[PDB]
Formats: structure tokens, C-alpha cells, sequence
């Protein structure tokens, strides 16, 4: 961590992103970002955000540098000391998260699909792997 | 062998998780996906593992006719070994994934939106089917 998967080709309806890892036990938040270039800074097409803090995981987009309106998951399936399997599911409409073995949120596309180019996982997570389908 | 009906109607986007285990004299076994519950129905996708010649056919079947198989490089199964299988679909075709690699892509024969049905069967000790 700072995880960066780069997507030269981009990403299309039917695209699966795998990440698996570790929340470790101090652990106050960490992220997945579909960002659409490497600046810092990029606009994100989707920042999926669990925050053990807080106990919540938002979502959210970033467009211009400036943040969308926030949406909640329905409660944290994510804890410290727990290793974790997340799927971030491309369709043509959003982005479908699973995590374990429950669908867990749907969050509709706001910026085309066609823009992400950089995949970014960071914050308090010690990933096992991060492979996209 | 296994059936589960699709939940949602199935597009660009779907996600099969297969997970299970090989047993240990398995010659072959297959996830099929059906355009409907009659036996005879097409198959839109026919993935055939071939524990016996090392190899994974694929295939569809129309109208009771099978078309042309593509068969692709070597077996990432083993006798005696569990796996974790996604079938995603897209626009163009269904990706194979086994283990942390995307095995082959099947090219759309029969339109997408056919598919209603997963079909588990062979030599195969089936775990779960999710649908994503």
C-alpha cells in the first residue's frame, strides 16, 4: 500500500475487480479508487471507502476535485483483525460491490465508464492480492 | 446434476462464482449455461474441464446442435484440488476465470440475454453457485 493497478485499455461492462486482504488491528480506514489518470488529485469515477473508525463504508465520486454526494452501505462488513474478499462488478449502469458472499451495495455510474484508467487501493489495509477480470 | 435459475436476467456485468472440489478419479466436468428449462435447450456457454486429456473445451448448442469447440491450453484444474471459477459476462463475450487468472474468452454465439439457467454436472464436487 499505496496499491496502483494501471488500465491502459480501460474498463467495460462485465470488468472484475478482486481485491482481498487484511484489515489490520489499528486499522482507521482504507480505500479503492477507480481514478481516471495518474495526478494527484484525479477525478474518481468511484471511491469506495470502509471506515472502521466510524463504523461505515461510503461512496462517493470526485469530479473536477470536487466530491459528489456521499452514499452508505448498509452497516460495516469489514473488521479489524478480519481478512476480507471485496468485488468491485462493472455493468453498464454502476458499480456492484460485494464483499464476502453477500451483494452488498450498488452505486450508479456518475462519470462514464470510459474514463477510468488507474486502480488504487490505499489507507489501513494490508492486501493479499489485487487482480481485475 | 446442479441447477440454479438466474435471479436477475443476466447482461454485461454478471458474475458466476463456482467454487469446488475435483475429486480425486474426476475425468471431466462441466458449467453450462441454458437458454431455458426444457432439456434440449440451447447452451449459450458449454465449459467442459478435461481432467482426462488436459484440456478445457468450450462450446454451444443449438437447436440440438453443437457448434464448433474451442479447445484452449491445458487444464488449470487438478484431481483431489478445490477451485474458485468466475463466468463473467460482457458485452462481447464470457471471460473464464480460474484461480488469479482469466483462462480463455468465449465470443458471444447465441445472444446474451437468452441465458436463464446454470448447469453443474460431471466429475465435480460442487461447494456453491453464487450469481453476482
Amino acid at each position: 500500500v499505496p496499491h496502483k493497478s494501471s488500465l491502459p485499455e480501460g474498463i467495460a461492462p462485465g470488468t472484475v475487480l478482486r481485491i482481498r486482504g487484511l484489515v489490520p488491528p489499528n486499522a482507521s480506514r482504507f480505500h479503492v479508487n477507480l481514478l481516471c489518470g495518474e495526478e494527484q488529485g484525479s477525478d474518481a469515477a468511484l471511491h469506495f471507502n470502509p471506515r472502521l473508525d466510524t463504523s461505515e463504508v461510503v461512496f462517493n465520486s470526485k469530479e473536477q476535485g470536487s466530491w459528489g454526494r456521499e452514499e452508505r452501505g448498509p452497516g460495516v462488513p469489514f473488521q479489524r483483525g478480519q481478512p476480507f474478499e471485496v468485488l468491485i462488478i462493472a455493468s453498464d449502469d454502476g458499480f456492484k460491490a460485494v464483499v464476502g458472499d453477500a451483494q452488498y451495495h450498488h452505486f450508479r455510474h456518475r462519470l462514464p465508464l470510459a474514463r477510468v484508467r488507474l486502480v488504487e487501493v490505499g489507507g489501513d489495509v494490508q492486501l493479499d492480492s489485487v487482480r481485475i477480470f
